Order: C-alpha cells, then sequence, then structure tokens
C-alpha cells in the first residue's frame, strides 16, 4: 500500500503495539485540554455532523466517534489499525451505538469504505505536529471525502522561536562529557567524545518552559489540510527570520503547534503554546551544539528542513546564522528518539 | 542462523538500535557495582587471562575487552552486533591496542573466528537474568571454546521469594478504575475495566523494595554455563516450596539473580539481591491477580514456568497454592513489556 512503501516493517510493529495498550489510551484521554477541546469543536459545530457521514481516522478507544455521534451524525466509520479496534467495538456495543458507529479494522490506506464521507476527523498531531507521520494517513483519507467536505482539524500552525536556557544546555553537555575521561577504570574514552555530543544533541527535548526564555516573536508555518497532498509532507522547508528582542546566547529553537477546527458555526483552536494550559504534547526544543551570541536588534535567519524517513519520523536539519556577525550553526536532529525531560 | 530462527526481525532491529546508543552504554558503565565487579573478577584472576586467547561476546563499547587486556591477554576477539562495533574500533585504536583487540562486527552466531579461545567473557544477564535471551548467544559461543576452557560469568542463580505489598497491588486497580466511569465526556467506559486490570497484571514490576516485604527464604534456580546447552533455556521450569516465616497476604513473587565468576585464584560474585547495593537491574516482581492468605508455618507451593518467545523474551506462568487451605492462584506475565516503577 501507500503505507508499507513509506514504512519499515520493524517501525510499524513497534508503532501499533504501543497504541494497542489501554494504558496509553488512558494517558491520552486524561489530557483534559485535548479531550475537552475536541468535544467542544465537534459539539459547537453540530450542523457539520447532524445527519452526515463521518470518517474517524485512527479512532483508538473510539472517543472522537462517540463525540460525532453526540452531535447527531447518521453514520461514523471508525478506522483503526491496532488491536485497540476490538476494544472500541466493545465500547460501541455497551454504549448502544452499533446502529451509528462502525468500527473498521485496518490501515486507512488499505481498507474499503462503503460510501464517501461528509467530514473526516482525527487526532494526527504528534510532537512538533509532524512526528509519527500520521498527517500523511489523514491526508490520504481525502480520497473518501465528498466534494466540499470538511476536515477536523482543518489547519495546523507550527510555531518556532529561539530560546536561551543555560541550564538545559549544561545538563546535556555534562552528560556527554562522560566521554572526556582519559582513565575510566584505566581506559581512555576521549576519542568518542565528539560522537557522544552528537548523539545527545540529536535528541529533541520534550518539556514545558517559561516564555521568559524566548528571545523573539515566533515564526509560523501553516499547513492547510483541506488543500495539502500526501507528498507535501515528505520534505518540509521552514524558512525563518527572527528579530532579536533580548541579547544573550541563543541555545536553540523551540517548537509548538496550534490546530484549528474551522466549522460552519465557529472556529475552535487547540493550542500547545507555552502561554496556554499544558497538554501531553508539551513543547519541543532543539538545542544547538554551540550556542550563538546575538545582540538585541540583530537578525537570526535560516532554515528548518524536515525530511521524512522510513521509521515514521523525520530527520531535522536546522541551520541558523546571526546576520550581523556571520556566526553560524548547523544541527541534525532525530525526532524519533526524543528526550522526555518532564 | 541460530539467531534469526529464534528472533522475529522486528524485535532484533529494535534490540540492536537500543544498544547502538552511546547513552545506553554509558548508563551501564556508570553502574559502579556492575563495572567494578567485572574488573575485579578479571584482574584478580589474572592467571586465567595472561597470554591467553579470549572471546568477548557483545563487547559493546569494549570495556570488558580492555579489562582482559589489562590482565595480560595475548589476543581478544570482541564480537558486537550493533553499530556500537564501529565506536569500539575507535577506542581500540586510541588506546593503542590494535595488536591485541580485534573487533568483529556481527552476531556471534554468524561471524567467523580465526581460532579457538581459552575463555569467554560477557554480560548476558537481563532483568530476572533471562530477559533479552542473550544467554543463548553466550552459550552458543561455546562452539569456539577450547576443551577445558572457562566462562566469565561461570554460573547464574535466579532467586524467587513470595512478597506482601498491599499498596502495589492496590495501585493496579486504582489505575484501572479510570475505566469504571459511566459518563466520561458522555461515554460509558466501564466495559473495558476488566481488560485494563488484565493488562496491568501482565506486566512485571521493575524496581527495588525493602526486604521486610519478603515472607520466606528464597528458592534458587541454578544455570551452570559450562554445562548448559542453548535448548535448556527455551523452557525453564522452576518448582518452589516456600515455608512461610510471616503470616499475611502474599501478593506475588520477587525475583533477583546472582552470577559467579569462578577463576583459578578466586571466585567473585555479582549479586542483584535486595540485601545488596542497587544495580541497574533492580529487582522484579510479578503480582498475582488474586492474593493468597498464608499463616506462618504454612507451605506455599507451585511452579514458575518461563517459555521463550520470538520477541527475545519469555512468557511467564506462575501457579501457587497454599497447601494447608487449598487456596490457588495463577498469573501470566509478559516479560518484554515490564513496568518501570522506579
Ligand atoms: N502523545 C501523542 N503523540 N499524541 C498524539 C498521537 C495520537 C494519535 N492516535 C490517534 C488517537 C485518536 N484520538 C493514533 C491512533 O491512530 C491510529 N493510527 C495510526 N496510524 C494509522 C493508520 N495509518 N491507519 C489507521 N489508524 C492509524 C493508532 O493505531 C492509534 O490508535
Ligand atoms: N539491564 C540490562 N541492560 N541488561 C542487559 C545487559 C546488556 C549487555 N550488553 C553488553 C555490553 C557490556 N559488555 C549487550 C550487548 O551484547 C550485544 N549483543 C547482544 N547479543 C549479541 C549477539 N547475538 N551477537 C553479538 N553481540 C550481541 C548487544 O548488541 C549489546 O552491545
Amino acid at each position: 500500500s501507500v503505507f508499507s512503501e513509506r514504512t519499515e516493517e520493524s517501525s510499524a510493529v513497534q508503532y501499533f503495539q504501543f497504541y494497542g495498550y489501554l494504558s496509553q489510551q488512558q494517558n491520552m484521554m486524561q489530557d483534559y485540554v485535548r479531550t475537552g477541546t475536541y468535544q467542544r469543536a465537534i459539539l459547537q459545530n453540530h450542523t457539520d455532523f447532524k445527519d452526515k457521514i463521518v470518517l474517524d481516522v485512527g479512532c483508538g478507544s473510539g472517543i472522537l466517534s462517540f463525540f460525532a455521534a453526540q452531535a447527531g451524525a447518521r453514520k461514523i466509520y471508525a478506522v483503526e489499525a491496532s488491536t485497540m479496534a476490538q476494544h472500541a467495538e466493545v465500547l460501541v456495543k455497551s454504549n448502544n451505538l452499533t446502529d451509528r458507529i462502525v468500527v473498521i479494522p485496518g490501515k486507512v490506506e488499505e481498507v474499503s469504505l462503503p460510501e464517501q464521507v461528509d467530514i473526516i476527523i482525527s487526532e494526527p498531531m504528534g510532537y512538533m505536529l509532524f512526528n509519527e507521520r500520521m498527517l500523511e494517513s489523514y491526508l490520504h483519507a481525502k480520497k473518501y471525502l465528498k466534494p466540499s467536505g470538511n476536515m477536523f482539524p482543518t489547519i495546523g500552525d507550527v510555531h518556532l522561536a529561539p530560546f536561551t536556557d543555560e541550564q538545559l544546555y549544561m545538563e546535556q553537555f555534562t552528560k556527554a562529557n562522560f566521554w572526556y575521561q582519559p582513565s575510566f577504570h584505566g581506559v581512555d574514552l576521549s576519542a568518542l567524545r565528539g560522537a557522544a555530543v552528537d548523539e545527545y544533541f540529536r535528541q529533541p527535548v520534550v518539556d514545558t518552559f517559561d516564555i521568559r526564555i524566548l528571545m523573539a516573536k515566533s515564526v509560523k508555518y501553516t499547513v492547510n489540510f483541506l488543500e495539502a497532498k500526501e507528498g507535501d509532507l515528505h520534505r518540509i522547508e521552514i524558512p525563518f527570520k527572527f528579530h532579536m528582542l533580548h541579547s544573550g546566547l541563543v541555545h536553540g529553537l523551540a517548537f509548538w503547534f496550534d490546530v484549528a477546527f474551522i466549522g460552519s458555526i465557529m472556529t475552535v483552536w487547540l493550542s500547545t503554546a507555552p502561554t496556554e494550559p499544558l497538554t501531553h504534547w508539551y513543547q519541543v526544543r532543539c538545542l544547538f551544539q554551540s550556542p550563538l551570541f546575538a545582540k538585541a536588534g540583530d537578525t537570526l535567519s535560516g532554515t528548518c528542513l524536515l525530511i521524512a524517513n522510513k521509521r515514521q519520523s523525520y530527520d531535522i536539519s536546522i541551520v541558523a546564522q546571526v546576520d550581523q556577525t556571520g556566526s553560524k550553526s548547523s544541527n541534525l536532529l532525530d525526532l524519533k528518539n526524543p528526550f522526555f525531560r518532564y
């Protein structure tokens, strides 16, 4: 399929085994901001569901399907690829909704649906929006969408901003410096220090932070899911140009995202910004191996380039330069192996 | 090979990607008990290394090979299957030991050694000794061992003992009762409560604990690595008959292990017992889903059966009965997906 061609089999097994656990389902459902915002987006746009056909892409436990049912959908096809499908079917029976929710086991790239749908709903966002590459399956499912059909969420904004955090930089550098030791039980490890720093700094840091550390207005990159094709997400180029508001060492870039549910009645936002209440996505920070010194008024420019890989993630390349001084930094991150610092 | 026949490819790639990170190697090297005990066993038995040929099975960073070099080995073949082999080669060059340490990339079941060896060294122990099934590779490598050659470690003892921990047992139903909720955002989850309890009890708990919880002298199961064949580890039957020293509810069984390095000069032990200082292996506990009441002086009897699976672990079946009352309990656990509670 379109799914097995872009996905190493090893990565798919680990991925669907992880989402087959009820404990993981629980962890996600207990995020009140996530769950409540989805429910609000769906129930406040009830006209977009009432007597319509809906597709739920990666239904999980089946919670979004239940919300579409609460809003008055005629029928909901809830497609799910893990063994979680069997547990969803149990819930559909015990909440007396077999007349309205049909669980279809399989990947959305491989199953067959009896009709076209009026609207597609999903929670495809990962860390930094793009991790897990579930946006591709969400976009692929537009093949079942009637003309003039809607998608929930409808748009996604990735936000990035430069940050200063000496203590985070020093935690990571200190761990790597284990490999400086000229005589670890009589053995010199120091020839691996370079490799060790690379490995530590390749890992993005997932946790929250005070907005006081951000040193510029954020830059926005927008994906419109109604218009995007699957292929737009194999290579994502995000140019940026920050105007620094504070002088200091810039230790890397912080990422967060917003999605919007653009209904007929109203638009609802789900934000993972650090100014907003916390979600289980936190925020994500990509440290530079060497910090860059920038004076207030200076311009920090460059590119964030995400290239999709077969382990359902992205290789991230960030190249940044201070324009006034020509101080440059280049960094490669591996979004599959993040560091959960919370 | 003998390795790809017993191992799902998906599990092997996750396994060797995990051991290819320097950070994981560092985490194991920073365990002073582990590293120090290996060094002590090797240097204090210098006669078993001086001018001998040695094979290091799963060398990692190569630290055991460097210890065999410190002890006077003529030649050391260090076999390593992850991308860590390339980092080991760098260390061998930068510590000027290319004349004495030869790194061989690949699995020990598939590579070729030029000669037979006097002694084999490895750290094959996982959680509960047997997890990761690396003992099979260690035993397989006896094909390169000269007659009357030694192995380090030489013997392994698994210890089991019944324990009481009401708070651990209760935490499982607390987590599961998230599902016993008739209207979670308008949805009744309660029908999944049973499945959630089952899922929590299939997971062994990895962490440490006060010895005050143990309710009987432990029982020992011994593997002699000089005599054992690969096939002895596919199915491991551990009968037990505990004489209870304390009355109370028995909530499950605790496991830990000891290995011995039996050299010519002295025997050195590496213990992960809860009476001993903590190691990165902690201890492991398998809850019974129904706890058993035992009076001091009563006999708790039964079987612990470990059955090897193709995900490089074991399915664990525990059946226990109190002989005086006829109260029975069984559990099935999946040692691949443990719960890290520490
Ligand atoms: N903490 C984080 N990262 N939170 C954000 C991630 C949460 C994503 N979650 C959706 C939950 C719905 N509310 C994923 C679920 O979608 C299923 N799924 C994945 N890919 C699929 C495919 N190609 N076809 C059909 N189903 C597919 C998967 O099995 C799993 O059940
Ligand atoms: N709690 C924990 N960590 N418990 C487990 C202790 C882990 C010990 N570690 C050795 C490094 C320290 N001496 C494992 C290493 O053995 C390598 N390896 C495994 N199987 C291999 C095979 N069939 N052929 C060749 N190499 C093989 C693996 O790649 C990895 O480097």
